[PDB]
C-alpha cells in the first residue's frame, strides 16, 4: 500500500472544486474540510464538495466532516479511493445520464442515504464498505426512470432503513459479494424480482 504523496495535509476549501472533461482530480490521499458550503445536515440546500462533469475523474480524496452534498456526478465518471468521514446530506449523487463507478473506498455516518440517483444511469459500487447509514442507494421518489445498480464485494453495517430504494417498476439491482449485517430490510422496490443475483 503506497500511501499518497499528500497523505497527513489538510485542505480547507470555500467553493466546489469542478473537475473537467476528461479530467482526473487526483487527491494523491489529501482530507479535504469544506467550509461554508453546508454542515452535513439533511437540509437539502448546501453545496457539492466536488462536481465532476461527464467524462470527469475522481482519485484519493478523503472527505472530512463537514460532507456538504457530496459529489455530483454528471455522467460517465470513475470514482476511486474516495473515503467520506462522514457523509453529509448525500454523499454522491448521479446528476445526468451516463455510466458512474465508485471503486473502493468506504462512507460513514449517513443520516439518510449514502448514493442519490436522480437521472436515469448505470451505477456500479464495487470494492467498497459503508457503516451507519440510513440507505446505500436512493433513486429519487416518485420517479419512475430506469436505473441499473450493480453491487459487487460491498460490505455494509448497521443500516437503518435499506440498503436500496427505488419506486421506479423498470429499475434493477444486481448484486455479487454482497455481505450485510443489521440491515432493517434489504430492498424496498416495487417488486423483489427487480433484484437480482449474478
Ligand atoms: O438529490 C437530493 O438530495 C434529493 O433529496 C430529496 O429526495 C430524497 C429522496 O429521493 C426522496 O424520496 C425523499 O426520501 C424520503 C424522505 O423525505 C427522507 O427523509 C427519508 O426518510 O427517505 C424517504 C424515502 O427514501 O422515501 O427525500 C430524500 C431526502 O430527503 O434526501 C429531495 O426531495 C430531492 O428533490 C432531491 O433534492
Ligand atoms: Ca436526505
Ligand atoms: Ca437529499
Ligand atoms: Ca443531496
Ligand atoms: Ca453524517
Ligand atoms: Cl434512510
Amino acid at each position: 500500500h503506497h500511501v499518497g504523496t499528500n497523505t497527513g495535509g489538510v485542505l480547507v476549501i470555500t467553493d466546489t472544486i469542478i473537475v473537467k472533461s476528461g479530467q482526473t482530480y487526483d487527491g494523491k490521499g489529501i482530507k479535504i474540510i469544506a467550509q461554508g458550503m453546508g454542515d452535513g445536515s439533511q437540509s437539502e440546500n448546501q453545496k457539492p464538495i466536488f462536481k465532476l462533469e461527464k467524462g470527469a475523474n475522481l482519485k484519493n480524496v478523503i472527505i472530512g466532516a463537514p460532507g456538504c452534498d457530496g459529489i455530483h456526478c454528471y455522467g460517465d465518471n470513475v470514482v476511486e479511493n474516495v473515503v467520506w468521514e462522514d457523509v453529509g446530506e448525500d454523499a454522491l449523487t448521479v446528476k445526468s445520464e451516463g455510466v458512474v463507478e465508485v471503486i473502493g473506498g468506504s462512507a460513514k455516518e449517513a443520516a439518510n442515504a449514502v448514493f442519490q440517483l436522480n437521472a436515469p444511469c448505470t451505477f456500479k459500487v464495487k470494492n467498497f464498505t459503508a457503516t451507519n447509514i440510513g440507505k446505500l442507494v436512493r433513486q429519487n421518489g416518485n420517479t419512475t426512470f430506469k436505473v441499473v445498480i450493480y453491487l459487487e464485494d460491498v460490505t455494509l453495517n448497521n443500516v437503518k432503513s435499506c440498503v436500496a430504494k427505488s419506486d421506479s417498476p423498470v429499475s434493477e439491482l444486481w448484486y455479487h459479494n454482497l455481505n450485510v449485517n443489521n440491515c432493517k430490510t434489504l430492498f424496498e422496490f416495487p417488486s423483489q424480482s427487480q433484484i437480482h443475483q449474478y
